[PDB]
């Protein structure tokens, strides 16, 4: 029976079959959720760009990374960043899918330097259901923040 969970930790130390990097559309290394992800699996940054709203999977040997593109919500309207930022999840359980995993490590896009200043736990936390209601992974959130972790935490026990 797949579930979401929620950890409070680096993304780069996820027990999952498969790992979402927040990525930027030029494939670029970055800082924050990126770095990380740019540390641990290099070799994930091979062609890994692809357009806003999109995600696109590279292998490290055998694990795949899925790059994610969320809108940076400062370039975009509220109106245009919501449809990428749903697009973009929507990619995701696509690959999800198509690779076959038992599990996906996942933070929530568009939330931190891409937020546009803004609280976007909400928004983009239920873009992920919507997207991931549709597989039979098992789903872990990864977050930093010690209030996310339960705000997160209590939307997944309000849906069970
Ligand atoms: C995960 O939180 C974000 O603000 C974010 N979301 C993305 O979808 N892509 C990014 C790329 C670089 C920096 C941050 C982001």
């Amino acid at each position: 029976a797949p579930s979401y969970r929620v950890k409070r930790m680096d993304i780069a130390k996820n027990d999952e079959e498969c790992v979402v990097n927040a990525a930027n559309p030029r494939g670029l290394p970055g800082d924050g959720v990126c770095k990380a992800v740019y540390k641990k699996w290099p070799e994930s940054f091979k062609n890994s760009a692809t357009p806003v709203g999109t995600a696109k999977t590279v292998m490290c040997g055998t694990y795949p990374v899925i790059h994610a593109v969320g809108p940076n919500f400062s370039n975009y309207s509220e109106s245009e960043g919501d449809r990428e930022l749903a697009a973009a999840y929507r990619e995701v359980a696509k690959e999800v899918t198509r690779l076959g995993v038992n599990s996906v490590a996942i933070p929530l896009l568009s939330t931190g330097v891409y937020s546009g200043g803004k609280d976007r736990l909400t928004q983009s936390l239920n873009h992920l259901f919507t997207a991931m209601d549709s597989t039979d992974a098992d789903v872990v959130i990864y977050c930093r923040d010690k209030e996310w972790e339960k705000k997160i935490s209590e939307a997944i026990q309000m849906r069970t």
